[PDB]
């Protein structure tokens, strides 16, 4: 392949945490981890299956920096998901961001993508069934921008350099359905897309963006509700700012903030000496956005090999 891979996360082992560590390469700016937040206790409030996440964080050959993150369904089906990201999802991501700069319509290209991969994934993945959202940076106008989108109930979200904190891909819920890169879904792909996020946005060098899978749902806020005629609900929701401040990376405190819940909720759950089940999987990454020196840096590693 072309594009530059800092960091991959291919699912974690039950009973197992991932950290990445850092990458040279690109001076620290993308990091993985990944843990199970999945609590399942006996009537004795004892304890008592692996991830089918995915993250993947580079570069194209341009410079440009990519993050995908990925949610399978079953666990019976997270190779199919896995090889489905490298072989057919991964290659698209150049040319989306030739694409994004060399048209005048993000939305439009995204929207194509998002075809496109349905249309592969029914090609040459059926068992790939998941959820996804990722963004790929773009240069146009002697500007840096960042565009994506996310289908299901993945997020990423964006701290700015002045400390801000909003969201690019919220984590959508549709009553009765579960909106996927799947064989259901990809029966109304247009309406599918409607209700999901699709993003187009500026961005400077150290903004920093931090996708993430399942996070505990109190530490979520809705950020819009909204009735869909095929009639039914929509909720989009966000990381709510509130638990975070501006000193910390985003990757940082959301760890601190999810280990801290946590921690209260496998207590609480012990204590109550009942059966208890709850959580999911919880994979995050960050990518830094790249200044215009390690873009350059990048370009010339790729050509190398
Ligand atoms: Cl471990
Ligand atoms: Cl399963
Ligand atoms: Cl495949
Ligand atoms: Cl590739
Ligand atoms: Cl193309
Ligand atoms: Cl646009
Ligand atoms: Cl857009
Ligand atoms: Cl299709
Ligand atoms: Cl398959
Ligand atoms: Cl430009
Ligand atoms: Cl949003
Ligand atoms: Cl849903
Ligand atoms: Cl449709
Ligand atoms: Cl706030
Ligand atoms: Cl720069």
């Amino acid at each position: 392949m072309r594009s530059i891979i800092t960091q991959i996360c291919n699912g974690v082992l039950h009973g197992q945490s991932y950290q990445s560590g850092s990458n040279d390469l690109d001076k620290g700016n993308s990091e993985i981890f990944a843990s199970s937040l999945f609590v399942h206790l006996n009537e004795q409030g004892k304890e008592i299956k692996d991830s089918d996440d995915k993250i993947v964080i580079g570069y194209t050959k341009d410079g440009m920096a990519f993050q995908i993150v990925v949610a399978g369904f079953y666990g019976c089906e997270r190779q199919a998901v896995f090889s489905f990201i490298d072989n057919y999802v991964l290659p698209l991501i150049d040319n989306f961001s030739l694409d994004l700069t060399r048209y005048p319509d993000s939305k439009k290209v995204t929207e194509s993508l998002i075809h496109t991969i349905y249309s592969l994934r029914s090609k040459h993945a059926p068992l790939a069934e998941f959820t996804m959202s990722l963004c790929v940076t773009y240069q146009k106008d002697e500007q840096l921008f960042c565009a994506g989108f996310g289908i299901g109930d993945t997020g990423i979200a964006i701290k700015r350099n002045e400390g801000t904190i909003e969201q690019l891909v919220c984590h959508t819920e549709v009553d009765g359905f579960k909106d996927a890169f799947d064989n259901y879904s990809s029966a109304n792909i247009d309406l599918v897309i409607e209700r999901n996020s699709v993003f187009n946005t500026k961005v400077m060098p150290g903004d920093e963006l931090v996708g993430y899978t399942y996070v505990p749902p109190m530490l979520e806020m809705t950020e819009k509700e909204f009735e869909v005629e095929t009639k039914r609900i929509v909720r989009h929701l966000n990381l709510d700012p509130g638990n975070f401040d501006d000193k910390d990376p985003l990757f940082s405190q959301l760890l601190q903030v999810v280990k801290s819940k946590q921690k209260q909720l496998v207590e609480q759950a012990k204590e109550t000496g009942q059966i208890q089940r709850f959580g999911d999987d919880f994979t995050v990454g960050r990518l830094v956005i790249p200044d215009q020196l390690l873009i350059n840096q990048l370009r010339i590693h790729a050509l190398s090999h």
